[PDB]
């Protein structure tokens, strides 16, 4: 039977907590380690449903991966570029868009056939953005309506291409870069606007040769095993940053959070809105830092377009900050929100309205009038970020907030409840319905 989250207001957040590992880096780290030469130890690996689904898919194809769940460690025995074997069944990517799209680039150049699918939500997510450029490289992929299930007819004779991406997308950049490694010649990717660069950084880590305003790679190289340490996901920290910002009497520090510039959006915008956030204890191994957050009053803002891409996954929780800020906040150029786990614009607008916030939808964003969150009930729409965003909303709401169906929070933040309660934000898992 289902599980829901139930909150009561917070009298202030307090403490030091280390959020778990970065989802984005975790996906790439395990996929690259799998086809490298040698043994790679991965610390800080995110033991969430999405990342574990990536592991599981790789295992269907003969990757040698040892999962040590309680310590967030993976031990990967590389099988080399050509070491994978044809799986017997369709690869279940669960709820993970990153897995299915990155796997597609890895499997495009294989000498075997693969069927990629997932859960209902994943079967509604768009794939044209990868199918077209892969097809230019020589890939043949079958799909009804440019959505999974995808059937890849492996082609070991893929050829490189130069390609400009229509919109900024790390997933597409990463997909092509992977297929690039198995393609004859150079593959050059040019972005109109920078997207997160984790792939590029891991490729350098595994000593694969990389060129550069666009970035290129030549096929036939080899990845060399090299131990990896994953920093904390700032997307997970985003929930505590917003909560401590909006909840009076709050003072907290978030240890070992990744601070890659292509991920600092939530922080940049909150600051524009009046936030009190201090980055210190800065270090390098992917950049990492300690984030200290204190309560501050906020003013609504017009979200500059250039920040949208770097903050796409943080709008759910940011919109909770806009809801309790003074004045109006307008989000634009965020039509990508509609095509995620769920339509995140529709889902936030509905939740906010149910909690008493004047929130109006736009095809590419929302208009929010800062106001006062009331207690009530909202639906997560099975989306992990919608669920946690509303759990953050509970800290300031006038009354309890019931968020329905929170089983998917583990897709990116398995220990969310435990850490929430530990810093003083009240959230309890309780028997759901249906």
């Amino acid at each position: 039977n289902a599980m829901d989250y139930q909150t009561i207001p917070s009298q202030g957040l307090s403490g030091e907590i280390c959020v778990p590992g970065d989802k984005s880096i975790s996906h790439r780290a395990v996929l690259l380690a799998a086809i490298a030469e040698g043994q790679t130890q991965v610390d800080g690996f995110l033991m969430g449903a999405d990342n574990l689904a990536m592991v599981s898919a790789l295992q269907q194809m003969g990757a040698s991966i040892q999962v040590i769940e309680d310590e967030n460690i993976l031990v990967v025995e590389g099988v080399g570029m050509t070491g994978l074997q044809a799986p017997p069944e369709a690869l279940d990517c669960g709820n993970s868009g990153t897995a299915i799209r990155l796997l597609s680039g890895l499997l495009a150049g294989q000498p075997f056939n693969t069927v990629l699918t997932g859960d209902s939500s994943l079967q509604r997510r768009p794939m044209k953005r990868i199918i077209d450029p892969l097809t230019l490289m020589g890939a043949k992929i079958d799909s009804t309506g440019n959505v999974p299930p995808l059937k890849i007819y492996g082609n070991p004779r893929l050829t490189g291409i130069h390609y400009q991406l229509p919109m900024a997308s790390a997933q597409v950049k990463s997909c092509l870069l992977l297929a690039g490694l198995y393609a004859r010649g150079k593959t050059c990717i040019t972005e109109p606007a920078p997207s997160r660069d984790h792939t590029e950084r891991l490729l350098k880590h595994f000593h694969y040769t990389l060129q550069k305003q666009s970035i290129c790679v030549s096929g036939g190289g080899k990845l060399k095993a090299n131990d990896i340490s994953i920093p904390g996901d700032i997307s997970s920290a985003a929930f505590f940053i917003v909560a401590a910002t909006i909840t009076p009497g709050s003072a907290i520090r978030l240890c070992r959070v990744g601070v890659n510039p292509t991920r600092l959006g939530v922080i940049n915008l909150l600051k524009m809105m009046g936030a009190d956030i201090e980055v210190t204890h800065y270090t390098e191994k992917e950049p990492t830092a300690d984030i200290t957050v204190r309560h501050a009053r906020l003013k609504g803002i017009d979200i500059p377009p250039d920040q949208v891409p770097l903050t796409i996954d943080e709008f759910p929780v940011l919109l909770i900050a806009a809801a309790v800020a003074q004045g109006k906040t307008v989000l634009r150029d965020a039509a990508e929100l509609r095509v995620k786990e769920t339509d995140r614009i529709a889902a936030m607008v509905d939740g906010l309205q149910k909690l008493g916030i004047a929130a109006e939808s736009l095809p590419d964003g929302v208009i929010i009038q800062g106001g006062t969150l009331e207690g009530g009930e909202v639906n997560s729409y099975d989306d992990h970020r919608i669920a946690m965003a509303f759990a953050v909303a509970g800290t300031l709401a006038k009354g309890p907030v019931r968020i329905r169906n929170c089983d998917n929070v583990k897709t990116s933040f398995p220990n969310f409840v435990e850490l929430a309660n530990e810093v003083g934000m009240n959230v309890k898992g309780v028997r759901g319905r249906g």
